[PDB]
DNA sequence: GCCAACGTTGGC
DNA sequence: GCCAACGTTGGC
């Protein structure tokens, strides 16, 4: 399975109320403290700062 | 039918 | 006016 990227945090967080309650939310905190919702904002930002090691394939958003 | 990406909002 | 909660839904 997939792994952390280095330097970055996932965050999981599991929803107790509500009509989505049991529903669980990834987000991404990258090493400089950027907050990451979605994988293709993630993707979107990884291309514009020139990565060629992470993948957004790397960043599991499934829990 | 139902969930990825994003949208809204009550409660400071 | 901001933000952590949950809501909404297009499109698979």
């Amino acid at each position: 399975r997939k792994s952390v990227p280095c330097g970055w945090e996932r965050v999981v967080k599991q929803r107790l109320f509500g009509k989505t309650a049991g529903r669980f939310d990834v987000y991404f905190i990258s090493p400089q403290g950027l907050k990451f919702r979605s994988k293709s904002s993630l993707a979107n930002y990884l291309h514009k700062n020139g990565e060629t090691s992470l993948k957004p394939e790397d960043f599991d958003f499934t829990v």
